[PDB]
């Protein structure tokens, strides 16, 4: 069932791949090729040209993104042709240096060989390539509690951090034929950081607080034409809010919004003088100033939403019907602030596209 | 069919209803009562005790309403015996006077005679029985703008406002046998308002800005046991956000966050700055302290999610499952900052509940 399956979704992407390539002819002729390999084979290899434009057609169908307005500039690195654990670290520090660019950010992807009978050649087991530890003693929580898990794992590996709020994990994959996983500590001048200060408020740094410059989510499949590469890490730069407003705000991640109330000599005894709203703002405004002033991209949610709105105007013009997710587009900052808020959108799939995978840990 | 709907969605209210009560006995005999009712008029009439209780139930089912905390202590005011023009108007007058009592609002709601053989006793055409007018002369907008068409009917009918900003809008009714609807202005000494002010921004009030004290829906159609109740009229208190964050900063309604930005002392200039965020700040700050110094009920969205996190308790204790629309459940401002935010929530249908009907007018 599998064999047929790959033929009915290969022949639908070929015919709306060529065709929005202008490349209609050669439709029925490559049609007959990937045909005769699946008899052969049971499976197919995708050309250049293929692979770099179905990877931006899938960022183009992810619902719950709000950066797709420059889906046809993304950066495609092929690297098809690893074949030992060497091979991987290298492609992987390369991903690092290339996306970051000293600051002005690229956004890429990088293509490793995909699953042949659903099983794997190469299998990630990082979330995200640059990410902090997390640690939870008896005594009380160090570092990311979002990590926990995954820290874990690396430490029955022979992996050690030092306990700080700030450990950088180190890269964690395995290779087929391998029963268990191989670990790399991360080169300190490949990864760019950022500490956090205020434009006005000069005891913001009191806090000491800090994070990394670029994200880069390396856990999801991609979907082609049938093909699943289940490896292959992608990024973007990040939104304001996200740092802001979640991974230092929520009382589950480093809950630092009353430590923020004391610094800025506000209150925090009365929900109605609405303490937590204002912190909030002081936060949000401190983290795109710091990452400016460092040189490293960055984009605030109201610019964001208005490069949206033209995105949604663009796909209506080609003819193209739009799909969303609202309850992840909208901002966690002044939502009804912005266009998004206002309207409703299809959340149906629609591929190529990004997934989800089970975590080989836990 | 009508006739068999009315019957099945009968059977299944007094049961419930008579369960919950704790009188399973009577339910036998009850029901073939009013069996024969449908047989012999082709509608039943409820008991005081029944739609009491049903009206509380309909509250308790509202998947879009955040204070379902209280429902057990609605204020039940039984209007079924009204037959002309006059009788209406001062039950009306009477729900806008016990409900504000003094400003310690009161949760109510005024039961009309309902719905015959799908015609109506008593229609009213008011969205809220206080609310402002809207005008848009080719000038430019005067008023709120989603009273607009209201605003032209009532002008329509011989009614003529001042042109302010802050117009009182008519009570408007039309009752069975006439082709059109009556209306009476509002008498002045039953309507609260409230400036508002800022705690410490002395210029806060230079933007001269002002808002009523009690909102009551009185366009929806209470359902309960097959019966329709398209006239019944209810209340609870406002929540700060619902004034400060939607009616005074919407583009399409008021639209005044630049002006307050003006007032405390920031530049419009950059969106880096995130200016629109503070000014909702201070605005939803000035809103709050300005009820309680006059006396009036108000609630901030922190205090009131922490009420609705104890209402998800109790019905679990209680052995009934939760509904709720996550989309109008999570607050305007600061979302991630409450519980609702960060669980999903099961968007079915159950009865008795409130329900939207179509506009006489337009
Ligand atoms: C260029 C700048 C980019 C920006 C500004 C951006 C921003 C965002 C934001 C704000 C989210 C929500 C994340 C969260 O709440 O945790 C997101 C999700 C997502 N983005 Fe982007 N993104 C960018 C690039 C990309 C790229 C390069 C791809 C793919 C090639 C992409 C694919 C997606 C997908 C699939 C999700 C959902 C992730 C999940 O379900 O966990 N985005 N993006
Ligand atoms: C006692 C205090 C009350 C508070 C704090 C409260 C608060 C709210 C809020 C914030 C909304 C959203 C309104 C909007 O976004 O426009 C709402 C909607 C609603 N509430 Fe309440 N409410 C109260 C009482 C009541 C009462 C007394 C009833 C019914 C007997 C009720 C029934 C509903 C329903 C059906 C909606 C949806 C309205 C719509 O779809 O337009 N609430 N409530
Ligand atoms: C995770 C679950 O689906 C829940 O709706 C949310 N988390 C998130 C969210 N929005 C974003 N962008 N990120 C989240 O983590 N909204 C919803
Ligand atoms: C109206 C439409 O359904 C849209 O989702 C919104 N408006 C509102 C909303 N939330 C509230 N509480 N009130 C609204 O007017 N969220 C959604
Ligand atoms: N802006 C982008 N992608 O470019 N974001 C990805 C998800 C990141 C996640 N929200 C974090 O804070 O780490
Ligand atoms: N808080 C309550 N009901 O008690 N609200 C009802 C809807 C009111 C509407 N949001 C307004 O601002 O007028």
């Amino acid at each position: 069932s599998h064999m047929e399956i790959l033929w009915n979704e290969a022949k639908a992407f070929i015919a709306e791949c060529y065709q929005e390539l202008g490349k209609e002819e050669e439709v029925k002729d490559r049609l007959d090729s990937i045909k005769s390999e699946i008899d052969l084979t049971g499976s197919y290899v995708h050309t250049k040209e293929e692979l770099e434009h179905g990877a931006k057609m899938a960022w183009r169908n992810s619902n719950r993104c709000i950066g797709r307005l420059f889906w046809n500039s993304l950066n495609v690195i092929d690297r098809r042709d690893v074949r030992t654990k060497e091979d991987v670290r290298d492609a992987l520090f390369h991903h690092i240096e290339t996306a970051t660019n000293n600051g002005k950010i690229r956004p890429s992807i990088t293509i490793f060989p995909p699953e042949e009978k659903g099983e794997k050649q190469v299998e990630i087991w990082n979330h995200q390539l640059i990410r902090y530890a997390g640690y939870e003693a008896a005594g009380e929580r160090i570092g990311d509690p979002a990590s926990c898990s995954l820290t874990a794992a690396c430490e029955q590996l022979g992996w050690r951090g030092e306990r700080t709020d700030f450990d950088l994990l180190p890269l964690i994959f395995r290779m087929k034929g391998d029963e268990q996983p191989v670990w790399y500590e991360l080169p300190r001048s490949l990864v760019i950081e950022v500490p956090i200060t205020h434009p006005d408020i000069e005891a913001f740094s009191d806090l000491e607080l800090k994070w990394y410059g670029v994200p880069i989510i390396s856990d999801m499949k991609l979907e082609v034409g049938g093909i699943h590469y289940n490896a292959a890490p992608f990024n973007g730069w990040y939104m304001g809010t996200e740092i802001g407003a979640r991974n230092l705000a929520d009382e589950k991640r480093y809950d630092k919004l009353k430590k923020v109330a004391s610094v800025i000599g506000i209150s925090t005894n009365y929900n109605t003088d609405l303490w937590k709203d204002q912190a909030l703002v002081e936060l949000n405004k401190a983290v795109l100033y710091s990452y400016k002033k460092q040189g490293v991209s960055i984009v605030d949610h109201h610019t964001a939403a208005s490069q949206f709105k033209r995105f949604e105007e663009q796909e209506e013009e080609a003819g193209r019907k739009l799909t969303g997710d609202w309850t992840w587009l909208i901002p966690p900052i002044s939502p009804a602030a912005t266009h998004i808020f206002h309207r409703s959108y299809d959340n149906s799939i629609v591929k190529p596209n990004y997934f989800y995978q089970d975590k080989p840990y836990e």
